[PDB]
């Protein structure tokens, strides 16, 4: 409906797929090459289904910071025939407060789901589900179950992926350029 749909729009179009673990569907976010991330309470094993289809996983890693505290992001290389377009330059270098960032998802149960969810703080510790946990942002709006793996997107950035929610607000893992260095 405006240029933050637009940015959120064209990074849904070509750089998401519909992953399935035995923990559920997510919206998972390819990044470049066969590179892709989804919340670590997706339990990633061995194997997982994307778009439906059995994908061998070549590599999974569970991201913790240097105090060995959880970023509930976890990195996947997935045995893929195709590659992702490279959006590292859309990735934040450091942790920051956003204005204006839309949550995006697309699964069986809610595909082409948009929501504009306004300011965004570095909230930064959250006991996430029992498990203490670090770099999260934080956006005042009612998200549920199914929300799991959207994406988190200003214009030009994107700053992070869904991974959980208190009733009334919702709560996203930073993504970081540092995490796909090469």
């Amino acid at each position: 409906m405006g240029p933050g749909f637009d940015f959120a729009q064209a990074i849904m179009k070509k750089n998401t797929v519909i992953a399935r673990t035995e923990k559920g569907e997510f919206t998972m976010l390819g990044v470049y090459d066969r590179v892709a991330v989804i919340p670590t309470h997706a339990s990633v094993g061995e194997i997982i289904y994307i778009n439906d289809v059995e994908t061998r996983v070549l590599d999974a890693c569970a991201l913790r910071d240097l105090t060995d505290t959880n970023l509930e992001i976890t990195i996947v290389k997935l045995d893929r025939n195709q590659k992702f377009r490279d959006i590292r330059h859309f990735l934040p270098r450091c942790e920051d407060d956003y204005n204006d960032a839309v949550l995006s998802v697309h699964t069986s149960k809610f595909p082409n789901m948009y929501i504009p969810v306004g300011q965004v703080t570095n909230y930064g510790f959250l006991n996430l589900g029992g498990t203490p946990t670090h770099r999260i942002l934080m956006y005042n709006f009612p998200t549920r179950a199914g929300q799991c793996g959207g994406v988190v997107t200003t214009t030009g950035k994107v700053i992070g992926i869904h991974v959980g929610g208190n009733g009334a607000q919702g709560f996203a893992a930073m993504l970081l350029h540092s995490y796909f260095t090469d």
